[PDB]
């Protein structure tokens, strides 16, 4: 098991500000709705609200009775992230031991609802009572995609089996998922007719394929059946078959489909009994339909349906292939709804990153980890606001919006917040997860194999063997990344040339000599490594313009792995949004501030001025740095533009993910003088 402190100051901050969120939490609040379902004495506490509503006016803080909401969900993010916490190393050791009596409580608690509403209803025994077992599948009486809201469970259930350091809990969790997974095949085999696919679930299929790993022998394959009645064979065939079908399907039901096909295959994979059981045409499809389909699905989805940081969709769907400008620019920008500021749902790069996690495990291939370390800074990282802690539901790509993230709904952030009621919106759900694991994908172990799949200051050990790696990281800052390994025995350190490197200018130096940059079939760059190794690794980042495919005149800057937003106009947290869909924070248009992001050239046409652009931003250059690299951290980057009229010539152009104080472009529109 892999232990990685985080010496990142951002980074650290961004995730010490999640755990003290997650402390925030009170066990009785969240065990109010399971409580009342199975029976139990829900001790006069009421739920959270929001998405947490029941559907009871007495239990529900703002007193609405049968309101929409998707019960459930949020506690199993919370049980998730609180579980990670434990295995993560931003909480102190008072902060593990208070957070850790909080999740035994909550596992305890729902465990003994599930054992009382199995006593109430026979026929459901099993189920987790977050709601009224009578609207499974589809929802009903303003219960919103139930199997969605159980998913979150029962994936919870798995995370507090791998990461509690209570034998107890770990146990309750266990018989709690797999008792939830014989219901799921004993619900659907008494609703044989009935197609539970249809409304969104979720993860589902994943989070019972995970539950198999941990279930004794004997049910294992009562697991296996319930994940395998959750897998989407009908559209993972398209993928397989080379189609794009994602044209009108909502993109966050459907990228976690994808990481449940790749959960199939490892689950059959690792455990050779399980993979000894298939057909031989079963064994065939782990690879021809279950690994294609996700292959397939990751390539369009980046190549076709994504934006500059990494994320994809609009309104929360996806569209037409190729038309990213079309989406993000001619859907209106009137305050409420769904509109312009509807793209990118954060959730949607939560999964995309588990995506890329599992198919990288699988397949090595480097371009899963460039993919990783793009959405990771540019998506993730950059919907947390660093005071507060909150996090993004959309991130507006077309200019002049500013972000616009959640609040607490507890007396955290209280000078923020005051008393306002919560809302946890699914993207809060997986936004609490996203940074209570912010340090699990820095380095993969691989036998005697270390892949750094991002450049962060932290230092790696292991107990599988005796070596630590310490890296220290501030890219593209500064260009040069060090490595120091001491302990004993020998190990593979496998590096990424990044696209986002000036090719040319990358050096990798190894204790004092120079090494060529020889890729593995993989495309790693391969360093022995053993006691007192040393590494230089030099990366000169590449400033780039990267345009939409349906329009070159609208055209986003990066840094090195940095995209880069120019600062508009000051924006008010308090005022600066509307509601859209189920309780839903939506950004206001400041169309002053979008007047700003026209790039004008003073002179010749808009594609000379592009070609003008520097890959190392020097002074001569249309866009130029201005920040020097020995002075102040990574978030002071700073670029100006060079031979523009107008507003835009006075503008600065600061990391994407640090921006959070102003409107801001991200995308900006080339215009002829
Ligand atoms: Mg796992
Ligand atoms: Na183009
Ligand atoms: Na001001
Ligand atoms: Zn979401």
């Amino acid at each position: 098991m892999e232990n990685v402190t985080v010496a990142d100051e951002y980074l650290q901050n961004a995730g010490k500000k999640e755990v003290e969120y997650l402390l925030s939490f009170e066990p009785d609040r969240l065990l109010v709705e399971f409580r009342a379902q199975a029976g139990l004495d829900t001790k006069g506490a009421k739920n959270y609200g929001g998405w947490e509503n029941g559907p009871d006016e007495s239990r529900n803080p703002d007193g609405s009775s049968k309101p929409g909401r998707f019960t459930g969900h949020f506690v199993g993010h919370w049980i998730s992230a609180a579980s990670q916490a434990q295995r993560s190393t931003f909480a102190t050791a008072d902060q593990k031991a208070q957070l850790s009596a909080n999740l035994t409580a909550v596992v305890k608690g729902i465990r003994e609802a599930q054992e009382a509403y199995a006593k109430k209803d026979t026929a459901n025994a099993g189920f987790f009572p977050a709601f009224s077992a009578s609207v499974v599948p589809n929802g009903g009486g303003g219960l919103i995609v139930p199997f969605y809201n159980l998913h979150k469970v029962e994936a919870g259930m798995v995370q507090a089996y791998d990461y509690s350091t209570d034998a107890e809990t770990r146990e309750t969790a266990k018989a709690a998922a797999v008792d939830f997974a014989k219901w799921v095949v004993n619900w659907k085999s008494a609703h044989a007719s009935t197609d539970m696919l249809r409304t969104e679930y979720g993860g589902m299929n994943d989070a019972l394929y995970q539950v198999a790993e941990i279930a004794d022998a004997s049910d294992k394959q009562t697991v296996l059946t319930a994940a395998h009645l959750f897998d989407e064979t009908a559209l993972f065939q398209k993928l397989a078959n080379g189609q794009d079908p994602l044209n009108g399907l909502h993109a966050n039901t459907t990228i976690p489909k994808l990481t449940g096909a790749m959960q199939r295959y490892v689950a059959y994979t690792e455990d050779e009994d399980l993979y000894n059981s298939l057909s031989a045409d079963e064994r065939g499809k782990l690879t021809s339909l279950y690994l294609k389909a996700a292959q397939n699905f990751f390539d369009i989805v980046v190549k076709d349906h994504t934006y500059v940081n990494g994320g994809n969709s609009q309104s929360e769907h996806f569209h037409v292939a190729g038309e990213l400008w079309k989406d993000a620019t001619q859907n209106g920008d009137q305050n409420g709804g769904y509109r312009n500021f509807s793209t990118v749902e954060t959730c949607n790069e939560y999964n995309m990153l588990k995506l890329a996690r599992i198919l990288f495990q699988v397949t090595k291939d480097s371009k899963y980890s460039e993919y990783y370390e793009h959405t990771f800074i540019n998506a993730i990282v950059a919907s947390q606001n660093p005071e507060t802690g909150m996090t993004t539901y959309f991130q507006p790509m077309k200019a002049g919006y500013p972000k616009v993230f959640g609040i607490t709904g507890t007396d955290y952030d209280a000078d923020w917040f005051g008393g306002a009621i919560g809302e946890y919106w699914c993207c809060q759900g997986t936004g609490i997860e996203n940074f209570a694991k912010l340090n699990d994908s820095f380095y993969f172990t691989d036998e005697n194999n270390v892949y750094v799949n991002m450049f962060w200051s932290s230092t790696y050990t292991d107990t599988r063997h005796n070596l630590t790696i310490t890296q220290t990281a501030n890219v593209p800052k500064t260009e040069d990344v060090t490595f120091e390994v001491s302990g004993t025995g020998s190990a593979n350190l496998k590096l990424r040339v990044p696209d986002w490197a000036i090719t040319n200018g990358v050096k990798l130096v190894v204790d004092g000599t120079e090494q060529a940059l020889t890729k593995d079939e993989n495309g790693w760059v391969t360093v022995a490594i053993k006691d007192g190794a040393k590494i230089t690794y030099t990366l000169p980042a590449k400033l780039q313009a990267i345009d939409a495919a349906d329009n070159k005149d609208w055209v986003a800057f990066q840094y090195g792995p940095v995209v880069l937003a120019g600062a508009l106009t000051d924006t008010n947290y308090k005022t600066n949004y509307s509601y859209g869909g189920v309780k839903v924070r939506v950004a206001n248009y400041d169309s002053e501030a979008n007047a700003k992001a026209a790039v004008i050239p003073t002179s010749g046409s808009v594609t000379d001025w592009l070609k003008g652009i520097k890959e190392d931003a020097s002074e001569g250059s249309n866009l130029v740095r201005t920040d020097d690299p020995n002075t102040g951290n990574r978030e002071t980057l700073s670029f100006k533009f060079a031979n523009v009229d107008g507003d835009a010539a006075d503008l600065t152009l600061q990391p994407y993910y640090s921006t959070y104080k102003t409107t801001y472009a991200i995308y900006w529109d080339m215009a002829e003088v």
